[PDB]
């Protein structure tokens, strides 16, 4: 029993973190096979960042200008290329600790672990979600760029995020491992405002199922609702609309607890309308939305 | 910017996790050098657990009854001994991945990372604190015993906790790596009720400093208080008394923000008396107490 905001074990990803320096800029790189992936803004000075022409800036860079260090040892760069907003630095040595891996582009609402790094060295691991406005609420200081987000399926690491940027509102933006930003963000120090950060309804419902499984049941009520009635309330509260696909995804948690998905929607509807009244659910005074239904099943079953 | 409940990178500890089986019971062991540490209740059947005499039960066990598996390979047990509530299984092979390590016994209020494991395999990593009533609020299922809590200082892992038990209220109890339980708990399936779970005042104040550093400042007020006046309010709200040692510990965060510790105490006093009024601090609707002042400095500076 007990339910925590849990990150995947980070060891497989720690073995891939390297330091990348270009000129006076140092950030993190991800070393998989004989390629080091890093944000292309490693080539920018703080001034360049205001309006960078990456193709033009990159012309002034050669393989020997990209200093890649893995632990105490230097890696030899034998090629470099730009793919969207990431640089791929081909090195002469395959990473001996390369885990089984995939590059995946996640959808909003999906969660992942972040291994925050500085100078190619891991500092911490935390769990977060791709917000519906394509930002993430991370913990990143200067030098954390190139830190990655990932999920693990037994022994295969699916890398989904690489840190690039902080918006003036303190939220974060980044790319998948193909260098494509999530959302409309660009790697330029310009006015970039995020859209509405709606709540991930399907994740709140999954977390309410985790609460019932772990003994917090005070919020269960005698009501039911329909998808359309629930969605009228969800729109009022800036919650994402619940679809029949979300209901289907919650099927196993509904089966485990015996609480029909629409009944849990009615409990959530009352929590939105009445508030918590100073009460907590799984140690939280707000409705948590950074656990997917898969995360709840995984944590409640103990998948390794 | 941004502030997350962050765990230490788990790789160094993942390299130490093994599976220990005695008869029909399987749990986790911690393999450091040529010793495997595990809860002594590995020798108990579910019936034995009601009133076990460990010394007597242990007489019926030989080295060959302790099956220790590290990954896919079996370790040879060449000795076994009981130290308090842990067993130390001497194996014939030193763990090649043994990190630099220490065994530390933490005080209430101190935080640590837990690498939850099942069958010697890591499932997740999360951050928690030793509560003032000597319980921890973890996420542990059957088979998670022997999972450990730790802190890291650059390359040295300080192991502080080993999971043994869940109380009927869903909170957890365990030992340090010398086998001594935190608090008054025993490794017996008997009526064990936890005392008052007070809030760790010094940690709430540290987290309010992290909120100011990361831009959440709405709760700052025009008031100040004294330790004695603050402590009258802290007692009313089941908060731990703040001492001059806690004030001294918050000195660097006070210096960084320019907010005197007693002024932050006055902000906390008003938050306790007035509530949050539907507002949040660092994404939380309650006052968070599982970040020590050291954690706040570490996360706000990016220590690797
Ligand atoms: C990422 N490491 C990073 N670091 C900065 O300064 C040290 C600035 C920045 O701007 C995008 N990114
Ligand atoms: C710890 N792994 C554990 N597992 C149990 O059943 C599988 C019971 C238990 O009781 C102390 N501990």
């Amino acid at each position: 029993s007990g339910f925590r905001k849990m990150a995947f074990p980070s060891g497989k990803v720690e073995g891939c973190m390297v330091q990348v320096t270009c000129g006076t800029t140092t950030l993190n790189g991800l070393w998989l096979d004989d390629v080091v992936y890093c944000p292309r803004h490693v080539i920018c000075t703080s001034e360049d960042m205001l309006n960078p022409n990456y193709e033009d800036l990159l012309i002034r860079k050669s393989n020997h200008n990209f200093l890649v260090q893995a632990g105490n040892v230097q890696l030899r760069v034998i090629g470099h290329s730009m793919q969207n907003c990431v640089l791929k630095l081909k090195v002469d040595t395959a990473n001996p600790k390369t885990p089984k891996y995939k590059f995946v582009r996640i959808q909003p609402g999906q969660t992942f672990s972040v291994l925050a790094c500085y100078n190619g060295s891991p500092s911490g691991v935390y769990q977060c979600a791709m917000r519906p406005n394509f930002t993430i609420k991370g913990s990143f200081l200067n030098g954390s760029c190139g830190s990655v987000g990932f999920n693990i399926d037994y022994d295969c690491v699916s890398f989904c995020y690489m840190h690039h940027m902080e918006l003036p509102t303190g939220v974060h933006a980044g790319t998948d491992l193909e260098g494509n930003f999530y959302g409309p963000f660009v790697d330029r120090q310009t006015a970039q405002a995020a859209g509405t950060d709606t709540t991930i309804t399907v994740n709140v419902l999954a977390w309410l199922y985790a609460a019932v499984i772990n003994g917090d049941r005070w919020f269960l009520n005698r009501f039911t609702t329909t998808l359309n009635d629930f969605n009228l309330v969800a729109m009022k509260y800036n919650y994402e609309p619940l679809t029949q696909d979300h209901v289907d995804i919650l099927g196993p948690l509904s089966a485990q607890t015996g609480i029909a998905v629409l009944d849990m929607c009615a409990s959530l509807k009352e929590l939105l309308q009445n508030g918590m009244n100073g009460r907590t659910i799984l140690g939280s005074a707000l409705l948590e939305d950074e656990f997917t239904p898969f995360d709840v099943v995984r944590q409640c079953s103990g998948v390794t």
